[PDB]
């Protein structure tokens, strides 16, 4: 039995694709961006929506087995690893972090995806 | 128990790697390419195969639960969008979208994985 | 029931993210760098740190169901292919290759992840 979670934007609208989707234990989450002005803020406000997504999908961050952080700048990791930390440090899921040349649009400079167990 | 899909294809030999496994509900599916001179057209045929691999793994599109496209130019993610939708707009399995500097071949400009749930 | 490895790095520690998660028959590992001087070696050096990350999780290679490869320079696919062909050519995980513009740091040419079933 499969459920979805939309957020109800007209990206989702105009690629046909979910925020969340969960069958049986797996939940699997979307590349998420974030709102906010700087790397750092972005990386939370990416978590966050994480976090709502999953919520909708009855799981939690500490189902989270797997993260995989694009960025636009890498030289910059600390500053996301920081926010990744606060948000992960007990659960600590695996990640992957590498830098792309561009996000979906040009002042978005992380994206987060996430998969998750139970 | 564990099947595998080949395409026969001589990159699958050089770097021993398959179309698509499954094992118990999962399906995975290789980065796939299409043929097509122009994105919309290689989109389409990207997931042509991606369709195919599957149904040889017992699975169908409305199984996949993730997809994961990398393209050469996001400027143009509608193109391609358009073309996911038509695949999934009532399936709508999560995705992300990444501008990445290079694909396996220059004439390449879109890459789709996925993931399959039964 | 969870579990998770570690390698002690500074890395896993500023970040917040396992080497490698096990939940049911699902091992999850993360992106894998190697040591090394030039792409063959570090190739083999990742892939050596993934077997030894799945085998604390109680995995092997040949439960390994997909990886997918990050290059800094995919002119270099064959010589990557090579060493991923002698560690899968009975195996066969699906795989995805990409050129990204960077890793983590500036000496690193390849980051490999890897999921595995049982």
């Amino acid at each position: 039995s499969r459920t979805m979670v939309s957020s109800g934007s007209e990206f989702e609208s105009a690629v046909g694709y979910s925020r969340a989707v969960r069958i049986g234990p797996l939940v699997v989450v979307a590349g998420t961006t974030g709102s906010g002005d700087d790397i750092a803020a972005q990386t939370r406000d990416a978590l966050r929506r994480i976090e709502i997504a999953l919520g909708q999908a009855g799981a939690t961050l500490a189902d989270v087995v797997r993260t995989r952080i694009y960025v636009t700048d890498i030289s910059r990791w600390r500053e996301v690893g920081e926010v990744h930390a606060q948000a992960f440090g007990k659960i600590r899921p695996v990640t992957s972090m590498v830098e792309v040349t561009a996000l979906i649009a040009p002042g978005l400079l992380v994206e987060i995806e996430a998969d998750a167990y139970v």
